[PDB]
């Protein structure tokens, strides 16, 4: 898999309308993702002590990580595939340190494209939706492989 310069075009215009807002963003997907997949929270001991999404909602901290975490994933979608450098830290602290399995990274994803979907539908559909899944399926292919080479 390689997306093609079109596919990326369509995955880059998406991404800059979110940049218009990055915690608003970052709250829904963490969000999306501690509803469907409440294994996830678990693994945030910075989080796991909230219990609903109004509480969620309301954790300045929070949207704090949502930044943090949407901010990454811009840095890795803006090298279009030549992202090595920035997916070895992120591979070693997922694996090793926070231990998330590969599995809640495609929970991740589906978190994502479901935002993205919600705020953005003209910017959004179905070609953008498959460019964008692509670009998630490459990142979620290459973190795999270094899960691999360290045992994970
Ligand atoms: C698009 C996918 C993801 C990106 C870009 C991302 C990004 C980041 C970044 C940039 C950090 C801070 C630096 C570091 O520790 O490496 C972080 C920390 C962390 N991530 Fe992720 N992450 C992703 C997926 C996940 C998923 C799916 C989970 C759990 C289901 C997870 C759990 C965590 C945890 C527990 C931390 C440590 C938070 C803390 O206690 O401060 N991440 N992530």
């Amino acid at each position: 898999m390689v997306l093609s310069e079109g596919e990326w075009q369509l995955v880059l215009h998406v991404w800059a309308k979110v940049e218009a807002d990055v915690a608003g963003h970052g709250q829904d997907i963490l969000i999306r993702l501690f509803k469907s997949h409440p294994e996830t929270l678990e693994k945030f001991d910075r989080f796991k002590h909230l219990k609903t999404e109004a509480e969620m909602k309301a954790s300045e901290d929070l949207k704090k990580h949502g930044v943090t975490a949407l901010t990454a994933l811009g840095a890795i979608l803006k090298k279009k595939g030549h992202h090595e450098a920035e997916l070895k830290p992120l591979a070693q602290s997922h694996a090793t340190k926070h231990k998330i399995p590969i599995k809640y990274l495609e929970f991740y994803s589906e978190a994502i494209i479901h935002v993205l979907h919600s705020r953005h539908p003209g910017n959004f559909g179905a070609d953008a939706q498959g460019a964008m899944n692509k670009a998630l399926e490459l990142f979620r292919k290459d973190i795999a492989a270094k899960y691999k080479e360290l045992g994970y």
